């Protein structure tokens, strides 16, 4: 069991050890293709992938798709991090590097040692999950400074005043806490501010 | 550097191998002794203790620290889960047993397979980081249910109000997601609720 | 009258350092000559950072501070001197775009701390020290946000690590993740590889 | 810019609020040391009964008001005849206050706490520490050392603790040339009450 997973690592490192620099994308698995979202998160995976940039998802269903399917058709490599569960995610076919794990835990090492930015399209529980782990990584200095882009203002505004009201107001996280992502509805402004804040197109 | 990390998750087993029923407690490092939270996170340990139940905390300052304390003082074990980070979390000095994590990973893993329920204190990226992780592992079915109580309602209902507003509008989530936890601001309360979902006094 | 002056200098150095970013800080002795093997390195490195898009502050004076705004200056980002106002009075070298001057060291370490995103220690006094042992303190303690912190000359500070490891780590007097807050080299690529890997924002 | 009451009048209050309580305290020495000396460390024992001494003798003892060696001064000085001080930190992770002080002051940041340390004592005292005594220690080197402050006794006590430090410092900074042989002689290094305390008195602590 606890070889397994070892070995779900090992191979990741060995199939990604040639990549960089690379942008992680989140997102719901349940977003429809016909949804906006969709599409907005598959043309910036085309656009990033076609400055260079490799694409890593949770290669499974949604938004990972979108990203997988820009990523694809794009000049980069497109990686996806399928998880195994009860409820399956069956792996989409638009993957350069198709990646395996039977835990979250070797699953989100590989995001977080092999990408220097993140995109945050409106997700679950394990979304947040990610959002929340990487931002704990970057604010404890246990990962690098990294830029964080929560895509969609609608959606996610109302986490970030509830975090304004409630965690910096009371002191839980400092100011600089606050700072460590953005949100925006725009692909200009988006992948501005990803390159603004160090990732190398 | 991977030898460090497998020693620190055989020691935890080892430490742990005889300890159940247990409960988390997690919460802000930064929550002061005089702060009601921690008042309250003392007394609610302290109560669980006396039923029979370990209580695992952080094992560093706060909120970490009420916990250990009631629970040092109560009939059963106090645990404490240490994280080395570059902003050092000291070691509270109220722990029967005390562990020390290199990495978040580890440290997690050992309360969420030694746990069979979870209070969450206001706190931090951090405490966000646990809260929607232990959500997922939940709602995948990667761990079995469990009671999840938020203490402090003033603090926690914009995050629950957000959550209906966009996850569960949206269909991100399912309406039994949003049931994996509750709300409260009263020790009564709270360990009936506990007990009610299967923890074992 | 007094406090007053403090607060200006302060001011006059946020409104000057107000779009400066990315930004290293280079420490080291203000006694070590222009024909020294750790002048020419501080220069060469703060001219190889400098050309990647990062601005480097130094002390402002002669030696090690010299060097670092020497490399600065001819490269492509900006080269701040953070001048001392000292009873033996040290000149400002001629090679920064932003000159800022302080009468007093609080001041001035706040400049450097609040504005840097990462340290780069050459050898140096103990003026330096304190500079150093300042820094791993507020990282320690959660005052400034963890950063690279790159002592430069193995041979010059191995001792004083092997006695933080023995005497301080294995007393307790420090955490096991203190000794991770810095690291040690004299190879270029190697303290520039580590800057970047680990969050100095390179080109 | 938004209309704020600045960040520094929280500075400028809490070093009001430190002269306004030491104004008549004089002689003084501080105290040094690491916040976790166990309470049965040699350590511990020795600060608390060499602060004794020197508050029988009239001296005031400014520690930094924590536990550890800071605590130990604050006991020492307490049960002695001469004031306890205590320059508590304000920390995110909370450092709780030692009960033996008989003036207790708080501070935001370091900063403000180093400069009362400084502006208030005529000797300092350096107990086995980590990277903050280091910080104090080579700080306060720095201001005499640059004539920011007076000239005053610096005493770090355990040889063998701190005999590897003041090797590298010979080997290292006077062998390069980095510091002179006068900088050298700036700390004294000891073991023996007598010895500190007669130091301090040769270099102008003023006893009784």
């Amino acid at each position: 069991e606890q070889a397994r997973y070892d070995a779900e690592r090992r191979q990741a490192d060995e199939a990604l050890a040639g990549v960089f620099p690379a942008v992680s994308i989140f997102g719901s698995a349940r977003t429809p293709q016909n949804h906006a979202d969709y599409a907005f998160a598959c043309r910036l995976a085309r656009r990033l992938s076609d400055s260079g940039i490799a694409v890593i998802s949770g290669g499974g269903p949604g938004i990972m798709e979108a990203a997988n399917k820009g990523a694809f058709a794009g000049k980069s490599v497109s990686v996806g991090l399928n998880i195994v569960l009860p409820h399956e995610q069956k792996p989409n076919p638009y993957q350069d590097i198709a990646l395996r794990f039977s835990r979250f835990a070797e699953r989100k090492a590989v995001f977080f040692r092999y990408s220097q930015a993140y995109v945050v399209m409106p997700g679950g529980f394990g979304t947040l999950d990610e959002l929340f782990e990487i931002l704990t990584l970057v604010q404890t200095g246990k990962v690098p400074p990294c830029p964080i882009v929560l895509v969609g203002k609608a959606f996610w505004s109302g986490l970030a005043e509830w975090i304004n009201a409630q965690l910096l107001a009371r002191g839980l996280i400092s100011e600089g806490a606050v700072s460590l992502f953005a949100i925006s509805d725009d692909e200009d402004e988006i992948v501005a501010y990803l390159s603004e804040h160090g990732l190398q197109t």
